[PDB]
C-alpha cells in the first residue's frame, strides 16, 4: 500500500513516517533525506540541489520526478514523506504508479497551527552520527552526546519554507480532497498519540 504524508514542515511527518517504517516495514521514501545525502556527497543532483534547499526554497519538479524514479522500489509498502510538494508533482506521482498498476491508498493531513511548527523546527536537532532526531524541548537528546541544528532551520529559512508550503504546497490538499483519499490527523497532539492516530487511519 502506498500512503502520503502532506502538512507543513516540523508537522512531524518524518519522525511518524520513520516510526511507520520501523515497526511495520513500510519503504520510507523522504526527499529531505535524500536530497541531503546528495548534497553532503557533491553528487550532480546534490551540486544543483544544493542551492534551493540552504534557500528554503523547491528544488524544480523535473529533478524531484527523476529522483522518484530511482528510488522507487520493486516490492514493498511505500510512506512518500515530503513528496509531492507541488501539483505537477502529484500528477507525476498519480502517472508513474499508474504504469506500474498501482495508486495513493491514503493521503494523511498533518494538521498543525503555524505557532507550532515554528517551535518544532527552531528546537529540531540532529546526531550527525545517526541521523537520530530530537528536539530540546520535548525529546531532548541524551547528554553528553553532540547534535546540530540545520541550517535551513534557522528563523528566516523557516519564514520562507512556511511561505514556499501555503504558496506551493497547501493546494494539495484540494487536489486530494478531490480523490476523497484524504484524512486529518491532529499533528498538534504528543508523538504517541499522533502515532496512533495515524495506525488507525491506515488500518
Ligand atoms: N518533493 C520535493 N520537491 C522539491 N523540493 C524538495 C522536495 N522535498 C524536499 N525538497 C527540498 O529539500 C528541502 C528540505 O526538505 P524537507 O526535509 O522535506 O523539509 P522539512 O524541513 O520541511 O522537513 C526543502 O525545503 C526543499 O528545498
Ligand atoms: N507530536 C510531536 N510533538 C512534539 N514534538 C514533535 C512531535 N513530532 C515531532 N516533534 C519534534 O518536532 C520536530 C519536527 O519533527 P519532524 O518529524 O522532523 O517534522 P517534519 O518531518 O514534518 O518536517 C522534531 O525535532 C521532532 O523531534
Ligand atoms: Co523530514
Amino acid at each position: 500500500m502506498i500512503l502520503v504524508f502532506l502538512g507543513p514542515p516540523g508537522a512531524g511527518k518524518g519522525t511518524q513516517a520513520k516510526r511507520l517504517a520501523k515497526e511495520k516495514g513500510f519503504v520510507h521514501i523522504s526527499t529531505g533525506d535524500i536530497l541531503r545525502e546528495a548534497v553532503q556527497k557533491g553528487t550532480p543532483l546534490g551540486k544543483k540541489a544544493k542551492e534551493y534547499m540552504e534557500r528554503g526554497e523547491l528544488v524544480p519538479d523535473d529533478l524531484i520526478i527523476a529522483l522518484i524514479e530511482e528510488v522507487f522500489p520493486k516490492h514493498g509498502n511505500v510512506i512518500f514523506d515530503g513528496f509531492p510538494r507541488t501539483v505537477k508533482q502529484a500528477e507525476a506521482l498519480d502517472e508513474m504508479l499508474e504504469k506500474k498498476g498501482l495508486k495513493v491508498d491514503h493521503v494523511l493531513l498533518f494538521e498543525v497551527p503555524d505557532e507550532v511548527v515554528i517551535e518544532r523546527l527552531s528546537g529540531r536537532r540532529i546526531n550527525p552520527e545517526t541521523g537520530e532526531v530530537y528536539h530540546v524541548k520535548y525529546n531532548p537528546p541524551p547528554p553528553g552526546v553532540k547534535v546540530i541544528q540545520r541550517e535551513d532551520d534557522k528563523p528566516e529559512v523557516i519564514k520562507k519554507r512556511l511561505e514556499v508550503y501555503r504558496e506551493q504546497t497547501a493546494p494539495l490538499i484540494e487536489y486530494y480532497k478531490k480523490k476523497g483519499i484524504l484524512r486529518i490527523i491532529d499533528a498538534s497532539k504528543p508523538v504517541e498519540e499522533v502515532y496512533r492516530q495515524v495506525l488507525e487511519v491506515i488500518g
